[PDB]
DNA sequence: ACATGTTG
DNA sequence: GACATGT
């Protein structure tokens, strides 16, 4: 096979709009306690800006006991409970309460245990299409949470043959929501990709 | 307009469970300083058996008492004494049947009719009712009463409390549905 | 007790 | 709807 590094530091430690832009095309890689290796491809993410950000958990400096991990060292994880059941996957950037939200994965090895996962908890398109499904078929939950992507024996991020160029990157509002913020084009994904969460036609 | 009473000592004096269930579908009314009156029918209640301290006294006091205290330091709930030694019911929501605007600007996002009795303590806010309520009798009270028409109320679920607890079967303003 | 925040 | 979290 060939030779494979992990993405670390270097990668993690920038700010969250270019660290946002260049998750796209970069591979998610779960090893279960089983010994089986899950990999999803990122088409889809999410700036969260920092204390200006209205929409952001951290929005005017609030550090509360969840969200720590969005003032941790850049690259370390803040996983959250949404909605009682649901989990959502962040990564910690450069800047003060600064992250990136994983939204959408194409999923390329393990998609039956991603199935399995996820109808537990059918289609392909189905599987990694959302920042709670994604977490769902990646066994990702708040064990997850404050844990260092560039360090992680079980999860990490590997260098992608495929990275989308600007041209083909879409800069669109987020999901989920406010004021001048809920329309902010934060939100970013790879143009004509099918395993994206959402399409936004006007801002492409 | 019908001729309205309203119900009394008799309709109380009973024990905790016939009185939780027997409150569903009763409409009470409150009448605000201005004259405002606001109308809710209660759809959710839940019976308290009893076993004396100075803050419940009222589920101590005659049939029909107020018992009404203040919790997490901000909110309220309001509860009847029934027949039975320390025993009442507890309101836990109502259906707001009107001055839905006066209960928003008092209980002031965006919330919608749902969302302004649809609990115990969010309808105490709704209809202003406060510890100033505390211990008044509701057979008889100028400002809070449960009115009686020349119909009777309209089925019931009992289900563990927030099975002592009792709702409308279905009812769209019934805070936690089992 | 309340207010509020993705999936299907 | 959840139900985890933040006066």
């Amino acid at each position: 096979g060939p030779h494979m590094t992990r993405l670390g530091l270097e990668f993690f430690d920038q700010p969250a709009v270019p660290l946002a832009r260049a998750f796209l095309g970069q591979v998610l890689v779960r090893r279960l306690p089983n010994g089986t290796e899950l990999r999803g491809r990122i088409v889809e993410t999410e700036a969260y800006l920092g204390p200006e950000d209205e929409a952001a958990h951290s929005r005017g400096g609030r550090q509360t006991p969840r969200n720590r991990g969005m003032f941790m060292k850049p690259g370390t994880l803040y996983v959250y409970i949404i909605y009682g059941m649901y989990f959502c996957m962040n990564i910690s950037s450069q800047g003060d309460g600064a992250c990136v939200l994983l939204r959408a994965l194409e999923p390329l090895e393990g998609l039956e245990t991603m199935r399995q996962l996820r109808s537990t908890l059918l289609k392909d398109r189905e599987l990694c299409s959302g920042p709670s499904k994604l977490c769902q078929a990646l066994a990702i939950n708040k064990s997850f949470d404050q844990r260092d992507l560039a360090q992680d024996e079980a999860v990490w991020l590997e260098r992608g043959p495929l990275e989308p160029s600007e041209p083909a990157v879409v800069a669109a509002a987020r999901v989920g929501v406010a004021g001048e913020w809920a329309r902010k084009p934060l939100r970013f994904y790879v143009r004509g990709s099918p395993w994206v969460s959402v399409v936004d036609r006007v801002a492409e």
